[PDB]
């Protein structure tokens, strides 16, 4: 099959909804920047960026629109164009924060569609994405 | 935390009971070996392994107990020595095959507790488990 999902989840020292509204709101251990705009439904709701970044050395750019689900506590990054889609019809990554039943539980799921069997599943973004959460979170604390 | 689960999900076209027991009975993509026995409940339940291994280049060993539950079409095996325990007080490994509500989704999870904050998370294994369960379902047909 072309469709499958990567997941990482971590735990963290710090109360779900807290920790979601650091996420929806934050860096560079990565060259890279992004224009674009803010999407509203007076206030905003959601944001649409086109970032430049450099991926394990590479530079590559990716269109992505950022909504989010507060009572939910996910935030939801869908890719419409850039290098990634060279590899995937589809490329979203879902990013949810729920209490531990303390602290929190964050998830990381990128979920994919390959364009056919050459391509590869996306592990060097599933360690981005990681380590970028493991950085955040390295710099909060009680 | 030190504490997290990698996950790689992928869909299967294969009714998920068949496709488990594909999975339960079953190459080298590696350089690999095992000795070790089997374990009873006189009927099998499980095994016992010791594995000599390449990844990435570099020779390794693990000790891995393997049990299994039919009903939930899950197999777990359980790390309990070796190269990876240098980096993870646990490392456990479960397979899981469920029917999409067609074919099945197959999710394999390593689910982890680093020994400290300097220790990787488990990226190669996944990458690892990952080509393997791709290039096993690429040798099963209709
Ligand atoms: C191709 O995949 C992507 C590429 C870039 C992004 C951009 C992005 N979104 C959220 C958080 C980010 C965090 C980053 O590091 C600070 C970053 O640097 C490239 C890009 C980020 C998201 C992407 O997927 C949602
Ligand atoms: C350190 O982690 C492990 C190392 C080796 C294994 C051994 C193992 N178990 C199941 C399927 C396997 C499949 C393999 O490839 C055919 C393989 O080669 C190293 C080892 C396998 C399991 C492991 O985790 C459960």
């Amino acid at each position: 099959g072309l469709v499958g999902k990567l997941v990482t989840q971590l735990e963290v020292n710090c109360d779900a909804d807290i920790f979601y509204k650091i996420v929806k709101h934050h860096p560079n251990v990565i060259p890279h920047f992004f224009t674009g705009v803010q999407v509203t439904k007076g206030l905003v709701s959601g944001c649409i960026k086109e970032w430049n970044y450099v991926l394990e050395g590479k530079a590559m750019t990716a269109v992505e629109e950022t909504t989010h689900a507060d009572e939910t506590r996910t935030l939801t990054h869908h890719i419409t164009e850039g290098d990634a889609m060279k590899d995937y019809k589809k490329f979203d990554v879902i990013v949810e924060t729920n209490p531990k039943p303390h602290g929190s539980v964050v998830t990381y799921s990128i979920v994919y569609e390959k364009i056919n069997e050459d391509s590869p599943a996306p592990f060097d973004y599933l360690k981005f994405f990681h380590q970028n959460i493991v950085d955040m979170s390295a710099h909060i604390c009680s």
